[PDB]
């Protein structure tokens, strides 16, 4: 079947919520000196909103997990406000006649690749987290729609190949019944949420993200390390009784202490 790494015990039932994102496309058209002024406004002005959005998330990381994680997000903000990167990005637009989205991606292309050459869990993770900062800037300059994961109204299971610390830091723990992703690794941030929250979870799904679609009915067994896809009603009744029978057994244990 599908055997994952089992993060925490606990049976849960819910629909599959797949997170689908459209790839970002960069425009490589060369602009004229007349539109160059517009690129700087979108860039300088974009930082106005990006600095604010990233700044708000920074607090969520501290109010959600504690000051220990808040320091990591504070460092990312320093990169965006580095006066050094600003001069380089501005020069590329005016020197190479590149669009703000195009010039910005070039700088981000080397910042991420450079961090990958370091063999440290902190610096390496910074490579992936830094790339995320560039994606946020690109999404704001083009006015791309932003997915608000905190606006979920139906409790369901969250399924994704992997979540980045920023997305996990802003995830709403009250609207998600559990997490099931295909990132079985000690460095998987999703696994860390499960250990601190002890909520039932799995990460070594392997390739379930490539075999399930949003709205699929999934049962998390968190007992024998197996997930059921498209289970029959007869099978659902069998699993529903096992988890529920456990809750009733706890009440009976209180009466067995007097004999």
């Amino acid at each position: 079947m599908i055997s994952g790494i089992l993060a925490s015990p606990g049976i849960a039932f819910g629909k599959a919520l797949l997170l689908k994102e459209d790839e970002i496309v960069i425009d490589r058209k060369k602009i004229s000196a007349d539109q160059v002024d517009q690129e700087v406004e979108r860039f300088l002005s974009g930082r106005a909103k990006a600095s604010a959005q990233l700044e708000t998330i920074k607090t969520k990381a501290g109010e959600t997990f504690g000051e220990e994680k808040e320091a990591i997000f504070e460092g990312h903000i320093m990169l965006l406000e580095d006066e050094e990167l600003e001069q380089e990005i501005i020069a590329l637009i005016k020197d190479k006649h590149m669009t703000a989205d195009a010039a910005a991606h070039e700088v981000i292309e080397g910042q991420a690749s450079a961090l990958e050459e370091l063999d440290d869990e902190y610096l390496k993770e910074r490579a992936a987290d830094v790339r995320d900062i560039g994606k946020r800037l690109l999404r704001n300059i083009l006015g791309l729609k932003i997915i608000d994961l905190s606006a979920i109204q139906d409790e369901v299971i969250l399924v994704a190949a992997d979540l980045t610390p920023s997305e996990t830091a802003q995830l709403n723990l009250k609207k998600v019944l559990g997490f099931i992703t295909d990132a079985g690794g000690r460095t998987s941030h999703t696994s860390i949420m499960a250990r601190s929250l002890e909520l039932p979870a799995i990460v070594g799904t392997g390739s379930v993200t490539s075999q399930v679609k949003n709205d699929d009915y999934l049962i998390l067994d968190a007992v024998n390390n197996q997930v059921y896809v498209n289970p029959t009603n007869e099978v659902i009744d069998k699993m529903r009784a096992v988890q529920e029978q456990v809750a009733s057994e706890k009440a009976e244990l209180a009466k067995l202490k007097d004999r």
